[PDB]
């Protein structure tokens, strides 16, 4: 149940001329640290990293039938030719495929969506905005602190939803395997908004680390596109550097 | 059904090995092979048995849960590695013997053969010592069936609650990328003769786009040299087929 500013960790993201902040906890001791405490206090659009708690609720309103649910590719066109496909739970994750949960959300609806979000204390709760797109252009938001919380009670599995519904989500967000370290994460991106007000890019996750458990959270200001992969490689290195992965 | 390619025997020629591997798309009803007599030999299960004892271990609440740590008593245990606090995945990947030892002591033979017999487990002999029955007893099971067992429980088939079998699943994984997950354990009973080999394992399965894959490889070893192959030859043929890689 604490934080600590660390500024050194200021080095990897001055490097790269990028604003932004990283949130990194170890279980055992509850403790926090952070380049930014400002930053990381800051409330941001979640853009795909919302497919987290949307995956959750869609599971537990029957609206995501289960595990091996596959969401079939109707086959009209799409924004991406990555989700001109049929998709799997973790595929359509992965691919962070936007009309798959664009259509969850509708069908869990404001009501229930509300009342899940107030159960997972998810951001400014704030779903004004249009329901296939509150968490992408809307006015929900949340900050790097919260999104480790919440990915802390995923872990634990004691979020307010079936025990079996977040182990397939944890499953489904697992990214890399190591014979040492397994790494659950969701990447998101907002889009470039203006260079007078820059989108957000975001890294979150988590890392099970022999008997240890690291709990992250990025996130960026963004207004170009060629910047993405740095929402990675700067807490990759990070975490590299205090020995968690690599 | 199995059948028979020969083209897959390239790979084992290769590098003079006799050994099967098995591979079944979407379901075990129909499965593919270089050797229909091997692919049902049955054979120790040596550390591929860590995968339904973990399963009996939490159906039991031997394992309290998925949380699990398995402290280390300070105690010599036979690897370095092993000798240290474990999560269940850490116990699993490391492949911590005595750790599993422990869990079915607790089992005891009685559960322990039940549970077996609920999963169709190989020829579900047991006898000769409760900890190290998988190890060095008579305990036999062939590709086939380790197959139609992993099929069961990506299936959350098995006689286990969905929970216990997504746990044990999630402790499997052993490969990500985006477009596929590996599930996966090895084993590797000993070196014996060269009149009468050791066993080596690798069995698993792909999680990849919407489809998945089946799949047991064994070989005989008598020279810890050779352990690799256990996961080279299947891999290439997983390769070639276009599954991973
Ligand atoms: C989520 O952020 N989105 C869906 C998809 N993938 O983005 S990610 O790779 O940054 O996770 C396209 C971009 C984005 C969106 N909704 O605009
Ligand atoms: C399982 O077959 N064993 C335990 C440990 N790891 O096995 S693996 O690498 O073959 O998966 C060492 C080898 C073997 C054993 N019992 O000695
Ligand atoms: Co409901
Ligand atoms: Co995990
Ligand atoms: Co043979
Ligand atoms: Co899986």
């Amino acid at each position: 149940g604490s934080i600590t500013e660390n500024t050194s960790w200021n080095k990897e993201f001055s490097a790269e001329a990028v604003n932004g902040v990283f949130v990194l906890c170890k279980s055992s001791s509850k403790s926090c640290a952070t380049n930014d405490l400002a930053r990381a206090s800051k409330e941001y659009l979640p853009a795909s990293t919302f497919k987290i708690p949307n995956a959750i609720i869609g599971l537990e309103t029957g609206v995501i039938k289960n595990e091996h649910q596959v969401f079939k590719w109707d086959g009209k066109p799409r924004a991406m030719k990555q989700w001109e496909r049929d998709l799997t739970l973790r595929g359509a994750i992965q691919v962070s495929a936007v009309p798959v949960f664009q259509q969850i959300a509708r069908e869990v609806g404001e009501v229930r969506m509300q009342k899940y979000l107030k159960k997972f204390s998810y951001g400014n709760q704030n779903i004004s905005g249009g329901i296939d797109k509150f968490w992408l252009e809307g006015q929900l938001r949340i900050s790097a602190v919260n999104q480790v919380e919440f990915l802390e009670s995923l872990y634990l599995n004691k979020l307010s939803a079936s025990k079996e519904n977040q182990l397939i989500v944890k499953e489904a967000l697992v990214t890399e395997a190591a014979p040492e370290y397994l790494v659950h994460s969701k990447t998101g991106f907002s889009g470039v908004g203006t260079e007078s007000n820059p989108g957000v890019a975001w890294w979150v996750g988590w890392v099970e680390k022999e008997t240890e458990v690291y709990f992250f959270a990025f996130n960026m200001d963004i207004d170009n596109e060629s910047k993405l992969p740095l929402r990675k490689s700067i807490p990759t290195k990070i975490m590299e550097s205090e020995g968690i992965i690599g």
